[PDB]
């Protein structure tokens, strides 16, 4: 039996749609599948107040770098969801993409069938379609365990699904006369709490640890600065194909243990005040090597903290004591600090007085009750853990993909796994979506897959699976650049360890640090040796 489809792609998010193109260009049969009535992925679903790119616009805006909508014009410098939810509209407009895909529709299963070299997908567990290859783009990121959230009376929000209007705009964000409660201050909270502020009656901040944040600057787009982006956007393009993130930021040349005091305070004064991520990625070289280098950053951004809040107590509060700087991507914000000097905000720590309810009239600390009028449950996502745990995929004698991967993900270049062929994983944190400009790492990614796959049809080759050699030297090459990192030290559970049942022992990362152009680099010496370490067939 032949599959029907070439190959099938899950999700209809920046990465998805364009790895759709990428193969009904080639002349290949592709489904693409997505949950959501249309696309855009994070930018379809996330809908809260102040949801924003950290990244700025013009370098996240691969389809107009690309010249698939290069006539693109940005209103931002760093564009707000519903403006990056209309770039994604236009691109998906431009690539003729949404004849491809079933939208409102959830694959709920995968398995690989050994005799007929190909995927059955099913369907909201009903219709089966089958593929030669599946292709997942299901997030980068994935995602409240608190008692008695049922019980609460007033208003709920949950950030990763806030309400909205018939034109798509989120509801009830005016808070006026209302007492309101937010949960979380990682990315999501960040951008929500100063605009509740704005209109709350009170507001309480219900935080367990704080995170770094940095300011991010943003300011209008003048026609002007547009134009003449767009004229760089060859020169723009090589740049961010050439950064180790593909931010458009690489790192300062010098130690920072080489450098004075004076020097370095002037430095991180100057970077603390240009827009976007340049504090993180234009530091030192060893900022994420070595410990010293990285305090002297943490104490100058804990004195930047201390500048904008009032309250030294509420300061210290919001000081992150247990972590280095930029262990996490790192939240930038838009007068953050400052929302805590009004006097209607206020700060709990309940990692102090851990909650140990919400009731029907609000929240109930271990030390106090706050009766409230709303409560904002502003979810931090898993940028670790990786998204495909909610489908059940079957491999090669019935092999579960959950358990395959229980001590750790094992891959091959971070795209497909031994016990799973035909399969390709883009776009997740086990190939270093948790630190990418994942609008260009994405995009290059799914031409890579797209070379492989055309590869393939030209060859007459249908199977192809990593061999365990390859697999396991890429993955013990990949657990090794992340264990040099301060990384390793500071999220200890990112990594998996593992005694043999005779004695040897396996660590494996669950994220994927290595610099992108090295890493894409490895996959064209692969791809150029034919697919040397794929068994292919
Ligand atoms: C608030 C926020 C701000 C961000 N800002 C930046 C930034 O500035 N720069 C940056 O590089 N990254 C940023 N990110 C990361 C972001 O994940 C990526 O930029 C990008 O949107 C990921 O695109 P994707 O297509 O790979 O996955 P997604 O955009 O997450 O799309 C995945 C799609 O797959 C669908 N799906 C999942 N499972 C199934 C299933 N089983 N069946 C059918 N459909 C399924 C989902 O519905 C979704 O539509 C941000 C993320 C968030 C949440």
């Amino acid at each position: 039996k032949s599959p029907a489809l070439d190959a099938v792609v899950i999700g209809a998010g920046v990465t998805g749609i364009y790895q759709a193109f990428l193969i009904n260009q080639a002349g290949m049969k592709v489904l693409g599948i997505e949950a959501g009535e249309d696309v855009g992925g994070t930018w379809y679903w996330n809908r809260y107040p102040g949801c924003r790119l950290d990244t700025e616009s013009y370098a996240y805006g691969y389809f107009a770098l690309k010249g698939i909508i290069p006539e693109w014009e940005w209103s931002e410098n760093f564009a707000s969801q519903p403006e990056m939810l209309r770039y994604v509209n236009r691109a998906a407009d431009a690539m003729d993409v949404r004849k491809h895909y079933r939208f409102n529709t959830r694959v709920t299963a995968a398995r690989y069938v050994e005799n007929d070299r190909l995927w059955e997908v099913t369907l909201d567990n009903e219709e089966v379609v089958t593929c030669r290859f599946l292709i997942s783009a299901t997030g980068p990121l994935s995602a409240p365990d608190i008692k008695g959230i049922d019980s609460f009376k007033g208003e709920s929000f949950h950030s990763s699904r806030w309400p909205t209007d018939a034109e798509g705009a989120p509801k009830g964000v005016d808070f006026t006369g209302k007492r309101v409660g937010v949960i979380g201050t990682g990315a999501t909270g960040v951008q929500i709490i100063p605009i509740a502020a704005e209109t709350a009656k009170e507001l309480y901040v219900f935080q367990r640890t704080p995170n770094w944040c940095t300011p991010l600057g943003n300011s209008p787009m003048s026609k002007e600065k547009m134009d003449s982006l767009r004229n760089r956007y060859p020169t723009i393009l090589e740049y961010v194909k050439s950064t180790d993130t593909a931010f458009p930021y690489h790192r300062d040349p010098r130690k920072g243990t080489d450098v004075s005091e004076s020097e370095r305070d002037a430095f991180f004064e100057e970077l603390y005040r240009q827009p976007g991520y340049g504090i993180w990625l234009s530091g030192f070289r060893d900022l994420l090597l070595n410990k010293e280098s990285n305090k002297f950053l943490a104490d100058f951004v804990a004195k930047k903290i201390r500048q904008r809040v009032k309250d030294p107590v509420v300061a210290e509060k919001l000081i992150p004591k247990d972590h280095p700087f930029g262990a996490k991507r790192v939240p930038m914000e838009t007068n953050y600090y400052e929302t805590y000097n009004r006097d209607n905000v206020h700060l709990v720590d309940i990692r102090e007085a851990p909650i140990q309810e919400v009731t029907p009239e609000g929240i109930k600390t271990a030390d106090a009750a706050y009766d409230l009028d709303v409560i904002i449950y502003a979810t931090g996502f898993d940028a670790v853990t990786g998204s495909l745990d909610r489908i059940d995929i079957r491999g090669k004698d019935n092999v579960r993909l959950i358990d395959a991967w229980a001590e750790g993900p094992s891959t091959y270049l971070g795209l497909q796994a031994r016990g799973f062929p035909n399969f390709f994983t883009l776009v997740g944190p086990h190939n270093g979506s948790t630190f990418c400009n994942v609008g260009v790492c994405g995009g290059l990614q799914a031409e890579w897959v797209l070379r492989m796959i055309s590869y393939m049809k030209d060859n007459g080759f249908t199977y192809s699976e990593p061999t365990q050699a390859a697999e396991n030297r890429w993955t013990e090459e990949v657990y090794a650049d992340f264990s040099r990192t301060l990384l390793a030290e500071a999220n200890a559970w990112w990594v998996k360890t593992t005694t043999k049942p005779d004695g040897s022992v396996v660590r494996r990362t669950l994220v994927h640090v290595s610099g992108g152009p090295e890493y894409r680099k490895r996959c064209e010496q692969v791809a150029y040796n034919n697919y040397n370490g794929f068994e292919l067939a």
